[PDB]
């Protein structure tokens, strides 16, 4: 099958935001950063081209794009001849923006642009090295009750232990998550227990990040908050949702060890 | 949801090797290097652990391991408590060795072992920048007929345009491939056309590398030859087959841009 934009499947963001009981105006801003590791098409003479794509979809877009549909759409490029890389980038912007309902940004980069680029970790302190027992992996937002009793602080925490189950497919999704806030100091055991409680929970990556943001806001009430997760790819695409009370986007899209 | 070695499914190497008209005495040595990006289990107190696994399966093993079955086997670790990282490595060596039919090597690495490690490209000259026209996409080993008529050389060539199809999932596989040899200098156009002709060919990653090796050996007759391909992951697992006249293992196992 060749180029087929009808393969793209929008999902309205409002569907799941409903269960978060979000007020008239969003309590966050941000974007979903996608990495497209398997971009490939043919040039006009039929010779294959390969590239990596970077896409930023605004959190305010009416729709997110369902990932399997995004994969199938990209595969439709594989046997299609295009006269230039410019055309490919242009079509991606057009088709993904039409699906999402808002202008998305797309970078199409040749593979040489990645030579010597680093694997990165996240900022601040890892909270994973704790001596606690966990036996109940059922989702429980109430694990955050009274979690922020401490002195007013600014800190950045991260964990590599985020896992949830894919809403449509049950297959596990693996991620790291970075939480930066200014407010009463958060209890790290409670936070890790809460994050681990996603382990047998069904939702999309974007929706998990919004749930973490909204739960921390309601239970811990920081003055400012950013939640950023980076998930490992499925079908050649990864999703990196960023949500913040005050920030727009992360500084870069550098990959982590499992990505 | 517990640890289950019965999920592993072997596939005999003999199926495709018989199709290549090879004897039990191989014309190559080497190994299949796998990267397990999503290795995760529970510690003795039920707290999730995450790691990256690096596995080497000897090319002399009776069997390769089917990738989906390998993924499902690894998933069975996700909700299983293990006493230590050493127990995990031991179980992996035991089960994977049993399935392959020969001792496999396993390294279980913490994610911090990858921090600030650079993405690499392949060695030598990239052959992809050619202004040629491709008229069909049918596999054709005869594209190598008379491809080695240059002076005696030792050189390393590579391409990022290797693609084949995975029949059992109906999904493309994407690879880069590095070819190092001592023999009559190879025609770059013939080599590139040959590799491009895999684009709609069904075979496993390991099998494609053996086909490339044996085709180059019979059509180009180098005195010595090494073929190393690095494929993008599927299901959290990537395969990197290495086959060589004289070398037992590749010089590195570092990830490339699309991996
Ligand atoms: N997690 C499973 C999943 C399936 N399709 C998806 N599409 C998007 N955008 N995000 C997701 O997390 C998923
Ligand atoms: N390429 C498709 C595929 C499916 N399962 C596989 N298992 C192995 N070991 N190699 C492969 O290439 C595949
Ligand atoms: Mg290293």
């Amino acid at each position: 099958n060749q180029y087929d934009p009808s393969l793209l499947q929008p999902v309205p963001r409002s569907l799941n935001r409903n269960d978060l009981h979000l007020s008239a105006t969003l309590p966050f801003q941000g974007c979903d950063i996608w990495t497209l590791y398997e971009l490939s098409w043919l040039n006009q003479k039929g010779l294959p081209q390969v590239a990596i794509g970077e896409v930023s979809i605004p959190a305010t877009s009416a729709n997110l794009i369902e990932s399997k549909s995004f994969k199938l759409y990209l595969n439709s490029y594989n046997q299609t001849r295009f006269a230039s890389w410019d055309e490919v980038q242009t079509r991606l912007v057009h088709d993904l923006s039409a699906c999402a309902g808002e202008t998305v940004t797309v970078n199409v980069k040749s593979l040489n642009e990645y030579t010597a680029e680093p694997i990165v970790t996240m900022q601040g302190e890892c909270i994973d090295d704790q001596d606690i027992e966990i036996a109940n992996y059922e989702f429980d937002d109430a694990l955050l009750q009274g979690a922020a009793q401490g002195e007013e602080v600014s800190e950045v925490l991260h964990s590599h232990l985020l896992k949830s189950n894919c809403l449509i497919t049950n297959q596990p999704d693996w991620g790291s998550v970075e939480i930066a806030y200014h407010g009463a100091k958060m209890n790290r055991e409670a936070l890790l227990r809460y994050l681990v409680s996603f382990r047998e929970h069904n939702e999309f990556a974007e929706q998990c990040v919004e749930r973490i943001f909204t739960d921390i806001m309601r239970y811990c009430q920081p003055q400012s908050l950013t939640v950023y997760a980076r998930y490992t790819r499925r079908g050649g695409l990864d999703i990196n949702p960023f949500r913040s009370s005050h920030q727009s986007a992360p500084n870069h899209n550098q990959r982590m060890a499992r990505q």
